[PDB]
């Protein structure tokens, strides 16, 4: 009903929850992305891919993914 926002409360596929901080295309690869911060240290980065940052969280927390992956509640 509405786009996602910087800043909103999100659950990735499995139901992992986190928050947005970054939405946008990226260097890594084409298309939409978004860029959470886990509540869990179960992600991939700490905002940056190849040098590149996007945003900051601690090195575990963070993961980016495809909108569509994600959902609302």
């Amino acid at each position: 009903g509405s786009d996602f926002r910087v800043g909103e409360r999100v659950w990735v596929n499995g139901n992992k929850p986190g928050f947005i901080q970054f939405l946008g295309e990226t260097q890594f690869a084409p298309g939409q992305w978004a860029g959470i911060v886990l509540d869990e240290p179960i992600g991939k980065n700490d905002g940056s891919v190849a040098g590149v940052r996007y945003f900051q969280c601690e090195p575990l927390k963070g993961i980016f993914t495809r909108p569509s992956k994600m959902t609302r509640k």
